[PDB]
């Protein structure tokens, strides 16, 4: 490409290395005639996070010096400058954009650790119950990385039945799918309710639901 200018730098969060890692030489066409000297600013550089990112002097080359953590920063903006050796700036300061790209390294996490809701015993099937729900810090908009679906792994106790309630698979809202519910044979259930990224081919994390079952009156 043409001297001193670059496009938006894309790096995944996460990666392996090696450490210092190139990711672009910046060049001024001033070195033609005359020896440059090469400088980055900006957070991430010369500022908090400090030495995130550094530049080689002589070579130009941008380089980043540990793995990036998407869920911390998400995009930097640096500044690339070109001194000459007898210490004249000898180009406006170039915009350089470093986007960290996401990887799927966070499981869902649902917003309480037991949720607690109610349903009158003499309801029709599917009314809903309650609604559950777990984040994913995750992205959900380019991937499936911070998608949840949800799923009922177990019921206690299994009276009258196994299954006596569904959940939406994407809404977490929980509906009762069988009759028998009644308060004076079982007051309260405790659903196993799980959250799964990669919209259901994931990692899993688990968590609990308690139904009170209301009387009619
Ligand atoms: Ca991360
Ligand atoms: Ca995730
Ligand atoms: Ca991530
Ligand atoms: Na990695
Ligand atoms: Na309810
Ligand atoms: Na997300
Ligand atoms: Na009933």
């Amino acid at each position: 490409g043409p001297d001193w200018v670059v496009a938006p730098i894309s790096v995944p969060e996460n990666g392996k290395g090696p450490f210092p890692q190139r990711l672009n030489q910046l060049k001024s066409n001033k070195d033609r005639d005359t020896k440059i000297f090469y400088s980055i600013t900006g957070p991430g550089a010369d500022s908090p996070p400090e030495g995130v990112f550094a530049v080689e002097k002589e070579t130009g080359w941008l380089l980043l010096n540990k793995p990036l953590d998407r869920e911390e920063i998400a995009k930097y903006e640096l500044f690339g400058h070109a001194v000459s050796e007898n210490g004249a700036s000898v180009e406006d300061p170039m915009n350089i954009s470093i986007i960290v790209t996401d990887q799927n390294d966070h499981k869902p996490k649902f917003t309480q650790d037991t949720f607690r809701g109610s349903v009158l015993e003499g309801v029709l099937p599917g009314t809903s119950v309650m609604q559950v729900t777990a984040t994913d810090e995750d992205d959900a908009i380019y991937t499936y990385n911070g998608v949840v679906a949800y799923s009922i792994h177990s019921q206690e106790p299994k009276d009258p039945h196994d299954l006596m309630f569904t959940i939406h698979r994407s809404t977490g809202t929980i509906s009762v799918i069988s009759s028998g519910l009644d308060r004076e044979k079982v007051p309260e259930y405790t659903l196993t309710i799980q959250a799964t990224d990669m919209d259901g081919d994931g990692s899993t994390t688990t968590a609990v639901a308690v139904v009170e079952i209301l009387d009619a009156n």
